[PDB]
C-alpha cells in the first residue's frame, strides 16, 4: 500500500 498507507 504505497510504503504503509494507514487509511484509504
Amino acid at each position: 500500500r504505497x510504503g504503509x498507507x494507514g487509511g484509504c
